[PDB]
């Protein structure tokens, strides 16, 4: 059956990024693994927070984490990116790790 939880290999991590980086920048690509086997182990990537707005994706097949917006240390300065890694087994097990970003000057 679905004995573990993913693993983060690359969470938590804290990026720090210049402002004036524009949308549609990949800043990171997000890593856990689960020793399960098949639709046990089978790793996809979601944000905590569904908030359609945010200013970063994570895409749930690469884990590919990508600007959507200018970033500006004026209007948010740092961003606690909450990321869960979740296996295709029956019962769902999954784990939350933060991609810290602070937007330097
Ligand atoms: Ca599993």
């Amino acid at each position: 059956l679905n004995d573990n939880d993913p693993t983060f290999r690359n969470l938590p991590f804290v990026a720090e990024i210049l402002e004036g980086t524009p949308a549609g920048v990949s800043v990171y690509q997000v890593v856990a693994i689960d020793l399960d086997e098949g639709l046990n182990g089978l790793v996809s990537y979601r944000m905590q927070v569904g908030m359609p707005r945010m200013d970063f994706v994570i895409n749930s097949t690469s884990g590919v984490v990508t600007t959507t917006a200018e970033l500006d240390r004026e209007r948010i300065a740092e961003y606690q990116l909450r990321v869960v890694a979740s296996d295709a087994g029956t019962p769902t097990k999954s784990s939350t790790s933060t991609l810290t970003v602070r937007v330097l000057d």
